[PDB]
């Protein structure tokens, strides 16, 4: 067949029940992931291709810069939380890898700030018990799929994408079959 499990995607062993229909984990520590936001834009490309009635979420990890790791997670949670995902996705990822200037909960506050949110909005939502569980449902979803690299896709808790298997050659052709294959997977 021209999309094969263990090619361009595989097929989890123990398939989960009741998961989003497109779900994708990074960490702003992850290079790669950096470059599925930053260069390639593999989110929005997804999104574009994707049949209608097509949620799509992503989810933070834990597993990289522990400490730090942690508070990105509580603070992606408030980006959820408050709407501000595509406001601050951006700033995260550079402050993190590019310029250097996150190290702290206090910096990645700052980001927020600068990216226009309150501060009193930002610490009560960060403290906040609806932000506990978003942080929680973070945290089941990779522990239901046996998550220990990111980036990572996967569709209907049963297939996950394989980008290795894939043209590297020319990035825009990279994407446009990543994309695709979301969309074989997501009418499997």
């Amino acid at each position: 067949a021209q999309y094969e499990d263990g090619k361009q995607y595989t097929t989890l062993e123990k398939p989960v029940a009741g998961a989003p229909q497109v779900l994708e984990f990074f960490s702003f520590f992850c290079p790669h992931c950096y470059q599925f936001e930053e260069v390639l834009h593999i989110s929005d490309n997804v999104k574009k291709k994707l049949p209608e009635g097509v949620k799509m979420t992503k989810y933070h990890v834990n597993f990289m810069g522990g400490d730090l790791g942690k508070d990105l997670t509580q603070a992606w949670a408030v980006a959820m939380a408050l709407g501000v995902e595509d406001k601050v996705t951006v700033p995260l990822f550079e402050g993190v890898q590019k310029t250097q200037t996150i190290r702290s909960a206090s910096d990645i506050r700052d980001v927020f700030i600068n990216a226009g949110i309150k501060g009193e909005e930002y610490d009560a939502a960060w403290n906040s018990f609806v932000v506990k569980s978003l942080v929680a449902q973070q945290e089941k979803a990779a522990a239901d799929v046996q998550l220990r690299g990111v980036p990572a896709m996967f569709v209907n808790g049963k297939y996950q994408l394989n980008p290795q298997g894939m043209d590297t050659s020319n990035m825009d052709v990279f994407v446009q079959q990543y994309a695709d294959t979301v969309k074989y997977l997501s009418e499997k």
